[PDB]
């Protein structure tokens, strides 16, 4: 349940 | 149940 | 259930 | 159960 | 249950 | 559940 | 379930 | 469950 | 569950 | 479950 922004 | 972003 | 995004 | 998007 | 941003 | 850009 | 974009 | 942008 | 930018 | 950005 993981969530990842490289912005 | 993930969610990735590289904007 | 994953969803990914490359913008 | 997946989506994707290349922007 | 983990979430990462690098901005 | 693999997504790439060489943009 | 792959995809892949060279732009 | 991998996403790779080289932008 | 990776993902990486090379911007 | 890493991300890695080279800005």
């Amino acid at each position: 349940s993981g969530m990842g922004c490289i912005t």
